[PDB]
């Protein structure tokens, strides 16, 4: 009844509608790469930070247009989290090698029947007789960003489909959702300084041709012939998904609680015990979404893959240490059962191909994450054998300052591919990352060449 429930109501609803891509995450929850999820993520963060101080300040004042503005825009941001969310856990998923992803379909039947619902929702919302300005407009707005997917997909699949029937249904389907949401929109466009209850009547009449037609393209499009398989995924992949879903379920449940409170609080802002309860709920719904993004950013592509580099230089980095602390104390045992000559040229072997991997690395960390994970692990295999040339090769040095220099040169080559790697690992492969890492990638690519060259340089003098 009072001013502001409605919107708290509706809020509810969609963040528990939401919730239900989280539950499975077998299919695309849409079209984004793991990237748009992260800059989505990132957007949302912004709007949901704004609209949490408009709840608050809206309600303290008593504005309650202006609160139902504010709880509208967060419960957008939110369901934003949660889709970025769900999409990221499913790419997370089925990259797994133990995962096989399922067969596409000419549509995806989930996303057809999620479609159907925020249609419904919005127009309901659009039928209800004290609906405001600004409700018309984000109902509008839903309704037109689903019916366009929709659209979009039956186009699609009317031209991949070999069945003529199935070509001939998908264009008219299409035609039906477009030529009645163009019916709508036009009522809608009548409402433009105008705004009476005549006009808002057109626009519920006109919603039901809408509902009609969409709900007849989901009862079509849900048929065994044009469904997708579900993909099957891995204990592991559900490992590496699970921290991304639990840190939005907790980011769901406590903006739940938050708007729970704000509601109460907009009715009655003399509460202190209830201002005490919003400020819990929104710490919390802040950790939730500190936890989902850096969740998130563990789980892009070549990640990992940096991370388990890294360790491996590190190991090879003690070995150093540890041969340069027995060098200089004359306790490094020479290396038994092999030559001079054949640990330089492991070395030298070794050298070269670390040399060769350089640009190639920096060029995934610049522009293709798909790639880097390979080239870093590439990279990081042949210092492993290099590390244990350079030490036996050290060990039977016969010159105690040329036997340091070595070790020296081999630590330095291994810290200059260590900046590297860090650095990679921030560019991520990721081309907008590209003004914050592109002069430190060059800094990082001319320190290893220079390291390559002066470790070259002091096997060619040991060759001659």
């Amino acid at each position: 009844m009072a001013p502001g429930q409605k919107e708290c109501d509706n809020a509810l609803r969609q963040l528990e509608t939401v919730r239900e891509l989280l539950e499975n995450p077998v299919q695309p929850i849409n079209d984004m790469s793991y990237f748009g999820c992260l800059d989505s993520v990132m957007e949302n963060s912004k709007v949901l930070g704004e609209a949490m101080t408009g709840i608050s300040q809206n309600a303290k004042n008593g504005n309650l247009p202006e609160f139902g503005d504010a709880i509208a825009t967060a419960s957008k941001a939110l369901c934003g989290f949660t889709e970025a969310a769900a999409q990221a856990a499913y790419l997370v998923g089925v990259s797994d090698p133990n995962s096989q992803a399922g067969q596409q379909g000419l549509v995806e039947p989930t996303q057809f029947a999620r479609a159907n619902q925020a249609i419904q929702m919005a127009c309901q919302s659009l039928g209800e007789p004290g609906c405001t300005q600004a409700q018309v407009l984000s109902a509008a707005t839903i309704v037109a960003k689903h019916t366009s997917a929709l659209c979009n997909s039956c186009r699609l699949a009317s031209a991949r489909t070999a069945n003529p029937t199935a070509k001939r249904q998908f264009v008219q389907s299409a035609k039906e959702v477009a030529n009645s949401t163009a019916n709508l929109v036009k009522t809608i466009k009548a409402l433009d300084g105008d705004f009476t209850e005549e006009n808002r009547a057109q626009c519920r009449a006109a919603t039901a041709p809408l509902l009609e037609a969409v709900d007849n393209l989901s009862a079509f499009a849900s048929n065994p012939e044009f469904s997708s398989v579900p993909a099957q995924i891995s204990p592991e992949g559900r490992a590496a998904m699970e921290p991304i879903v639990i840190s939005a379920k907790t980011m769901l449940e406590s903006a739940g609680g938050l708007i729970q409170t704000a509601r109460a609080l907009a009715v009655n802002p003399r509460d202190p015990p209830r201002w005490s309860v919003l400020a819990g709920h929104s710490r919390t719904v802040s950790d939730s979404i500190k936890k989902l993004i850096t969740s998130m950013r563990d789980k892009a592509p070549g990640q990992l893959e940096c991370e388990t580099a890294i360790a491996a230089l590190n190991s090879c980095l003690r070995d150093l240490d540890q041969a340069s602390l027995a060098a200089v104390s004359q306790q490094l045992a020479p290396r038994e059962g092999i030559s001079q000559e054949a640990l330089h040229t492991q070395m030298l072997t070794a050298v070269q191909e670390i040399s060769h991997l350089i640009e190639p690395l920096a060029s995934a960390a610049r522009a293709e994450a798909s790639q880097l994970g390979h080239k870093v692990s590439q990279m990081a295999q042949y210092f492993e054998p290099l590390t244990l040339a350079a030490v036996g090769a050290a060990s039977k040095t016969l010159s105690h300052p040329q036997q340091m220099a070595l070790l020296d040169q081999t630590k330095t080559l291994a810290e200059s591919a260590l900046q590297l790697l860090y650095t990679a690992k921030e560019a991520g492969g990721n081309p907008k990352q590209a003004a914050h890492t592109q002069y430190a990638l060059y800094e990082a690519v001319y320190m290893m060449t220079e390291a390559v060259e002066d470790l070259t340089t002091t096997l060619n003098e040991a060759a001659s």
